[PDB]
């Protein structure tokens, strides 16, 4: 309705599934369409990461050199020297989304196969990492699987808790979500981007009153050096809101 305005007034596709949890409802544009999930994976190949490790396996320092340097290195760069332990390399990927910490997180849990196999673990059959499908998924997929980990039950409770806290002091997205949300409004967040004008934020909300809700943004264009612009994640929101509300 107004999410058609958006994609007009952006120039854009919009994929959109929010869920209100104490209460089921839903609100869902274009839920099952797909996108490609862009940096928004790093949320979930964190949560299979704590599956796999005690906390104290993430005091593991791991050692890397200047060849594990891809394009955006933001916390990772500083350190080759050092190194970095996996709980430094989940907070710098999440929080920050170093890809090349992303690359390191994979590379230990053993890689994209792995992670597909694991995701469907869980009940994920479109999550899709390796009419192209090759690395997309759906607003759908991604806020039942952000909720498996974060909210539900396939992570023990002080892992859960590690996640969330990552996830509340993201960097990475106050120009998105946490703009369509007002003063006072938790939200835990993970952002993707790329070309064709990919822009995303996948995300939990919490209203000082009670139930959280659990919702994903995407969008992307035309068109494939077009870049993108955040308002459209913001207002985007601003609908789910009240739409919720
Ligand atoms: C997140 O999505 C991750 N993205 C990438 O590195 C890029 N593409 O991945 C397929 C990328 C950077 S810009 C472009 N054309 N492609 C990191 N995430 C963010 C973010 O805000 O979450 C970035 C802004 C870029 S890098």
């Amino acid at each position: 309705d107004d999410f058609a305005k958006l994609e007009e007034q952006f120039d854009a596709k919009l994929g959109i599934f929010a869920l209100d949890t104490g209460t089921n409802r839903t609100v869902a544009y274009r839920p099952d369409e797909r996108f490609a999930f862009a940096s928004t994976i790093k949320a979930l190949t964190v949560g299979v990461l704590l599956q796999q490790k005690s906390i104290e396996d993430l005091n593991q320092r791991i050692t890397y050199t200047r060849d594990d340097l891809v394009n955006y290195n933001p916390i990772t760069e500083k350190h080759v020297d050092t190194g970095m332990t996996l709980k430094e390399l989940a907070d710098a990927s999440l929080r920050y989304s170093d890809n090349a910490a992303q690359n390191l997180i994979l590379k230990q849990i053993g890689g994209p196969e792995s992670l597909k196999k694991e995701l469907r673990k869980i009940g994920d059959e479109v999550t899709n990492p390796e009419g192209e499908t090759q690395d997309t998924s759906t607003a759908r997929a991604l806020v039942t699987s952000l909720r498996a980990f974060a909210l539900e039950d396939k992570l023990p409770s002080e892992k859960r808790e590690l996640l969330i806290d990552w996830m509340k002091r993201n960097t990475t997205g106050d120009a998105l979500i946490r703009a369509g949300v007002p003063d006072g409004w938790e939200v835990a967040d993970k952002t993707g981007a790329a070309s064709y004008g990919t822009r995303n934020d996948i995300a939990i909300i919490w209203p000082p009153k009670g139930d959280p809700v659990v919702l994903a943004v995407l969008s992307s264009r035309d068109k494939k050096d077009a870049k993108y612009d955040d308002k459209l994640i913001a207002e985007a929101t601003k609908v789910v809101m009240k739409a919720l509300n």
